[PDB]
C-alpha cells in the first residue's frame, strides 16, 4: 500500500497512508536517495511495518544498502518505523533536540544526534558521509525540532512539516509550533536551498517555491495575530 514515485534519477519520494479518525488516509512523504554505492534514507513510513516494506522495495528496485536515515522531527508520520530501520542495521539521525522528546511523545530516538550551527547547517562532526544530504535546522516552526534536507546535485529541498503547499488554508494544528518565529524559520528554509525548484512537503504532494512563500506569508499573519496584541 506504498506508492514510490521517482523525482531526480537517484531520487524517489515515498509515500504511505495512514487513516487518521474524522479525517481518513493522510499521506505522509519521504525520501530515498541513491549516493554511488549507497542508500540514503529521510524519514521513516507512519508504521514499522510500512517502513519496513520500504526496505523490501528498496531491496527489490535499487539492490544497495541503507547507509543510513535522517528523521526530520519527532512525530509519528516521521518516526513511527524507527524500530524497523534499527532491525535493517541502519545507523539514524536526528535533530538532538528531537531525540530528547522522541521519549516524552512516545517516539523511539535516533541513534545518533544532529547538532547545527549558529547559521543552521548541520555540524559536519555529527553528520559523517552525509554524501548530497545536505542538513539544515531553519529554527522553531511547525515543531521547535524541525530540521529539513536539501539534495545537492538536484532541485529538490526537502521542508518536512515546516512548508505548507502554495493552496493551504493554515498552517496545520500548532500545538507544539512557534508562532512567533515560524516566519522566520520558513524563510530561512527559503535562503538556505535559494536555487531549489521542486519543494517536498511530509504531507503535502511536492510543489514550488510558492509553496515556501506563501508559507512564511501564513506565518507572517499568524506572529502578530498570537503575539501582536496589549
Amino acid at each position: 500500500s506504498l506508492v514510490f514515485r521517482q523525482l531526480a534519477p537517484n531520487v524517489w519520494q515515498h509515500t504511505s497512508y495512514l487513516d487518521m479518525p474524522g479525517f481518513g488516509a493522510v499521506a505522509s512523504n519521504g525520501l530515498i536517495v541513491r549516493d554511488g554505492g549507497r542508500v540514503l534514507v529521510v524519514d521513516t513510513a507512519w508504521t514499522d511495518d510500512q517502513t519496513a516494506q520500504i526496505l523490501n522495495w528498496i531491496k527489490q528496485e535499487i539492490n544497495l544498502p541503507v547507509a543510513l536515515a535522517v528523521v526530520t522531527h519527532a512525530h509519528q508520520d516521521k518516526m513511527g518505523g524507527m524500530d524497523a530501520l534499527h532491525a535493517a542495521g541502519i545507523a539514524t539521525y536526528a535533530n538532538a533536540l528531537s531525540n530528547q522528546l522522541a521519549p516524552q511523545e512516545g517516539m523511539v530516538a535516533a541513534q545518533h544526534s544532529l547538532t547545527f550551527a549558529a547559521n543552521g547547517w548541520v555540524e559536519p562532526a555529527t553528520a559523517p558521509n552525509f554524501g548530497p544530504l545536505k542538513v539544515f535546522y531553519p529554527g522553531p516552526g511547525h515543531t521547535s525540532d524541525n530540521i529539513t534536507v536539501g539534495i545537492d546535485g538536484t532541485d529538490i529541498a526537502f521542508g518536512g512539516c515546516l512548508i505548507k503547499d502554495s493552496k493551504a488554508k493554515s498552517l496545520g494544528n500548532l500545538g507544539d509550533a512557534d508562532t512567533e518565529h515560524y516566519a522566520a524559520s520558513a524563510r530561512a528554509f527559503g535562503a538556505a536551498f535559494p536555487k531549489a525548484s521542486m519543494i517536498v512537503m511530509s504531507h503535502s504532494a511536492p510543489d514550488s517555491r510558492a509553496a515556501i512563500t506563501h508559507t512564511a506569508r501564513m506565518a507572517d499573519k499568524l506572529r502578530l495575530e498570537h503575539h501582536h496584541h496589549h
